[PDB]
């Protein structure tokens, strides 16, 4: 398992949590020095448990699919909660079985669906460590509207930070003051599957992307990613979604 305590959290302890989270995701090989997530894992081993604690020490446990860093659901006190999608019902077979009742949220984990349920897009929801404090508090007691926004914060401050060093650094900047994600943050979240695909394909194409990827850079400017010498590949992306 991995844990993160917001009580006494600083940029250093958040960075240690994101390091713990990346290290709990298995890999057999690296492609261009980036861990390649497994095509599949059978049984309960597919799901990593993250123990998150708000400033007041109240906690949820979050289930993460280790093949794709997708959050499936979470445990709050004696109630489990899962997204309304087949991958999450499958996860409910292995995690939080001991919960008194299992609620299926009235949405899938898709960003588009969560934003409709929350009533705001990601671009207008402040993220940071205070926002994660608020998200954990929201999730402790069922409220499906409130939970959709809390889940957008949770996804970005855990899974997306694991996937991209730049997003980890953006949340560190927001240790004590929330701020809507940067344009590069949204760009990277949107592009992880594409980048993962082009980096795997670049093996057999001399490190050249078969299809270049349009991103927004750290200064808010367009950058076209054509090959593995790009700083997005050499410094930023930390995990690859297996092309399978
Ligand atoms: O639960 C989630 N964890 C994630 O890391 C994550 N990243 C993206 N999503 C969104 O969920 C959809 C899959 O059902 C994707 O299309 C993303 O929008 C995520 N959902």
């Amino acid at each position: 398992d991995v844990s993160f305590r917001l009580s006494g959290a600083d940029p250093r302890s958040y960075g240690m949590f994101i390091k713990d989270l990346r290290n709990a995701l298995p890999f057999r090989e690296k492609v261009y020095n980036i861990p390649l997530l497994l095509p599949s894992v059978s049984g309960a081993g597919r799901y990593l448990l993250m123990h998150l604690f708000n400033y007041d020490g109240k906690t949820i446990t979050v289930a993460v699919d280790v093949t794709n860093v997708y959050i499936m659901g979470y445990l709050a006190d004696t109630t489990s909660y899962f997204f309304n999608e087949p991958a999450a019902e499958l996860a409910s077979q292995y995690v939080f079985r001991d919960a008194r009742r299992k609620i299926t949220l009235p949405y899938s984990g898709n960003y588009e669906r969560l934003q409709i349920a929350a009533g705001k897009p990601r671009e207008k929801i402040p993220i940071g460590l205070p926002a994660l404090d608020s998200a954990i508090s929201t999730l402790l007691h069922y409220d499906s509207t409130a939970a959709a926004g809390a889940l957008l914060v949770l996804i970005q401050t855990t899974a997306e930070a694991a996937r991209f060093k730049y997003i980890e650094q953006q949340i560190q900047e927001r240790a004590y003051r929330d701020e809507v994600p940067s344009l590069a943050t949204i760009s990277l979240e949107n592009s992880w599957s594409g980048l993962s695909k082009q980096i795997q394909l670049a093996q057999g194409n001399n490190g050249i992307f078969r299809t270049p990827i349009v991103l927004v850079d750290n200064k808010g400017n367009r950058v076209q990613i054509t090959n593995v010498t790009s700083k997005v590949v050499t410094s930023n992306i930390q995990l690859l979604l297996n092309t399978r």
